[PDB]
């Protein structure tokens, strides 16, 4: 291999991205399905650098986004095993990971956030043409991706996830006390908790909050698309309930890394007693929320 060869393979990846963007309808018609799958599997080689693996994951995400709901079982299984460190997905063949699926600088299981930020800003590159297409294709791909992520990764990420929060039919109870998790007080000495899969919850809640605190438009190159994804997050009843439930899951984390809760406090300060969005203006049923502020 050479730097010229590295640039050639990067240009091959860029041409792959361009051919996915320029021809979404052809991809939706499973064009070169076996060839695309083989190319993705070859590019998903774990023996290369972190950049190569990230590019392969990005290309796989774009391919499944353009394919929408036409992805087969192996695409879903690969998608469910894209981020390592998670338990092997219970498939028909059996437990498996990405390494054994493709083969039938230390990673700190932080590839979840990189994967999520790749999914976000590359869903918004809008492989949908919008010509010979419709405006609905802007929202459909991201809705499908969010639904799949919530179906697969969310239940394991949130072991305490449950369905209580709902503005419509507002059933309310009285919360009670909770025990104290053990703090190892190890490694200024920052603290942590022995409960597995907690940093993933912190990252997920922080990202959800940053989409809502969603101020100052620092990036300035992906801001209209952030507004688009904000509308997607608040454009349906189900996503409304999901946002309320993730906020309820917030404020429940242990004392370690509690600054995320204050972010939710700032979000609610911006919402109530301030500019009130359509979210509080007075199964998905209607796009308009029209939820009373009292509930």
């Amino acid at each position: 291999n050479n730097k010229s060869q590295r640039e050639e393979l990067d240009s091959i990846l860029f041409l792959f991205e361009k051919i996915l963007q320029f021809l979404p309808e052809r991809i939706f018609f499973r064009w070169h399905y076996q060839s695309i799958g083989s190319t993705l599997k070859k590019l998903l080689h774990t023996g290369n650098s972190i950049k190569i693996r990230c590019e392969g994951i990005r290309l796989f995400l774009l391919w499944l986004q353009a394919l929408q709901t036409n992805c087969a079982e192996e695409q879903v299984l690969i998608f469910a095993c894209l981020v390592p460190g998670f338990p092997a997905v219970m498939s028909s063949r059996g437990p498996c990971t990405l390494e054994t699926l493709i083969n039938p600088e230390k990673i700190a299981e932080d590839q979840t956030c990189f994967f999520l930020q790749i999914l976000l800003k590359y869903m918004v590159i809008q492989a949908a043409s919008l010509e010979w297409k419709n405006k609905e294709n802007q929202d459909t791909g991201f809705k499908f991706l969010f639904t799949l992520f919530r179906k697969y990764y969310l239940p394991h990420l949130f072991p305490s996830f449950t369905k209580l929060t709902n503005i419509y039919k507002p059933v309310l109870d009285i919360p009670h006390l909770r025990p104290k998790p053990v703090y190892i007080t190890t490694t200024e000495n920052i603290y942590s908790t022995k409960i597995p899969y907690m940093a993933a919850r912190v990252v997920f809640i922080k990202w959800i909050v940053t989409f809502f605190s969603s101020l100052c438009s620092i990036e300035e190159e992906h801001r209209m698309v952030y507004e688009m994804v904000q509308r997607i997050l608040l454009s349906t009843r189900g996503y409304v309930n999901f946002v309320n439930e993730v906020f309820h899951q917030a404020f429940l984390l242990p004392s370690c890394e509690i600054a995320v809760t204050r972010k939710v406090v700032q979000v609610y300060r911006k919402w109530i007693l301030q500019d009130k969005p359509v979210f509080m203006e007075e199964e998905e049923e209607n796009t308009n929320v029209k939820a009373g502020v009292q509930a």
